[PDB]
């Protein structure tokens, strides 16, 4: 029931996962084994959400009373900041892979074209936005692609299936892709009604490039994160347009949200915190949107972004 | 007196010059030479202008009468799309110190981050869009970097006294940063009240990059090329908020225009095609804008580009 999409890579990725950014650890486990009950089977992971631990334990009590085998979840986690230096990439990926208790992952991206300071994992993990001096943030030397090189190296030695970067702006990409052996497989970034970058989904999807989107209900997110730029911002929940349509086929505004990137071949990897959720969140893919509702959406486009690292530290991606 | 910016890389460049770009090649000549009468010392070319013959025979008679020293001329030129690939980079700038008449630029830049394939000065030049199969684009897998890096070492070679890069968007000149041993000096992009890209500025420059800014004019310069985008816009020298400020210091329109950058610290080179023109682009810092003044220029931003390689084949650059 749950499509998938085909990578440049040759393997399968679900159209629909579930996502595990502020997820407790105290529950993760708990509510990654409910997932899989519930039929989902990719997770949207990262080294920086400090919960690898969990989601693995979670992953292996599936596993472990029969309902799942190793190749039926598609794992997906993210190399942290402070390890893009060829000579630490492998190190973070193994704990990446230690903490899922796993011998791969199935997708492995460059969460950010940032490159902090190294931090050695013993002194702190996960290092956020720790740079090895106090509150100072320090960024070290490393183009973008040496580490993909040695995510490639990392592909080659099995212990990634599928390699892809997250929060790249198209000029960056671009350029990864004039040195890239293995072309980056998927590109994950914010992507909702207030925040459409058309452009730089139609150059990716031409490119061969699989979109995967965040955030997809926007400023929700950041909202139970007491964000001010979010707060201030009308839920998509309650807006206008999104509601109408809803209202048309019959559907929920949240339905309507995802249904948005899906029918446009977009994967997408909601946050289901309630088991209500989890349900509504996978079950969308039950009506059609026409040209013109695309078109009403089309106008809610503000380039209004709340992922932004130029909030830490007026880093440049994306000016 | 037109005041210098010390670049990173130690030279001075003046922070005024004149711009070359259709600067017709029956007259170039004549209007170089007549520039430097003026008093403008500064001259932005590039191998796409197809005039650098002619540019380089101005500044000669120049030089030849006893007005300037080679010394005092600050010439910028820079490295078209189809000469990225490192070992065609010393031949393009070779056919540019002819051209020009001299033994180095003074300042050299990647025009665009865009790797054109390779067509031989003799099949066409300058080659344009052209690709080397027919109407066709054709691009060379040739990182930025490795483009860099074959400048770095021209430098070394005292071919070319500082380089840096134009239309780079801020996720790539950092990227660029980390892998640069000579740090790009300079940043040359489209820059007016419509698209202020001000976080951009804020970057470049809190990195010892300096801004150079084109365009200075708004639509102007692309409305004389009939393009549909810029003749749909309302000129900057018609806008209330342009006409108002200009009044107030009994300035012209043009001179504000310009005011606003370079009290900024962004350096400008404007297209001066009149004697009287040539004069006022060149004499227009007697008067300081107030902050209310910049606030309500502030207003106009809508990140309007009229300079973008979407346009030519959907080319990623600024999205
Ligand atoms: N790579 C990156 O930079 C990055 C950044 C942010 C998130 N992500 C990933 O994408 C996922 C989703 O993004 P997100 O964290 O912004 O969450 P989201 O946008 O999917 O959901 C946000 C919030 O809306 C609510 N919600 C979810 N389903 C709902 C429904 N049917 N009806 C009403 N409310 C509903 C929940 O309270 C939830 O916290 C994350 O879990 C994470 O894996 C990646
Ligand atoms: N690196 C790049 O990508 C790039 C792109 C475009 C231009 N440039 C450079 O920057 C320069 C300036 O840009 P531009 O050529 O597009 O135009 P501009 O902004 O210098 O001026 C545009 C037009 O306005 C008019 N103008 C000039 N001075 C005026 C005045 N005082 N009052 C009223 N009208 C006036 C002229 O007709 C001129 O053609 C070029 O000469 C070129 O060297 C670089």
């Amino acid at each position: 029931s749950i499509p998938d999409i085909k990578l440049s890579s040759g393997h399968l990725m679900p159209s629909i996962g579930f996502g595990c950014w502020k997820l407790a650890n105290a529950t993760a486990g708990e509510q990654v084994y409910q997932a899989i009950k519930a039929g989902y089977r990719l997770f949207d992971g990262a080294e920086d959400y400090g919960n690898e631990k969990e989601v693995g334990d979670g992953v292996k009590r599936a596993i472990d009373e029969g309902l799942v085998k190793r190749e039926e979840i598609f794992l997906t986690s993210k190399l942290w900041n402070n390890y893009h230096d060829p000579k630490n990439v492998e190190t973070a990926l193994n704990k990446t892979l230690a903490d899922l208790k796993v011998d791969y992952v199935d997708l492995f991206l460059i969460h950010f074209p940032i490159a902090f300071k190294f931090v050695p994992i013993e002194e702190k993990y996960p290092p956020g936005f720790y740079c090895g001096d106090g509150n100072n943030f320090v960024y070290e030397d490393v183009p973008i692609l040496e580490t993909w090189k040695a995510l490639e190296k990392l592909v080659a030695a099995g212990k990634i299936k599928s390699i892809g970067v997250s929060n790249f702006p198209g000029a960056l990409l671009l350029d990864l892709l004039r040195g890239a052996t293995i072309k980056p497989a998927v590109l994950q970034v914010e992507h909702h009604p207030y925040l459409q970058q058309p452009k730089l989904i139609e150059f990716a999807q031409k490119a061969g490039v699989t979109i995967t989107a965040y955030s997809s209900f926007g400023p929700q997110s950041f909202v139970e994160m007491n964000q001010g730029r979010a707060l201030n911002t009308p839920t998509l929940f309650a807006h206008d347009t999104i509601k109408a349509i809803a209202a048309k086929y019959n559907k929920t505004p949240a339905e309507v949200l995802l249904r948005w990137a899906a029918q446009r071949g977009i994967a997408v990897i909601p946050r289901s915190n309630l088991p209500e959720r989890l349900v509504q969140n996978r079950s969308f893919n039950t009506f059609d949107l026409t040209k013109e509702d695309f078109e009403e959406i089309a106008k809610l486009d503000i380039g209004l972004r709340f992922n932004d690292p130029w909030d830490w530290d007026n880093i440049p991606i994306f000016v």
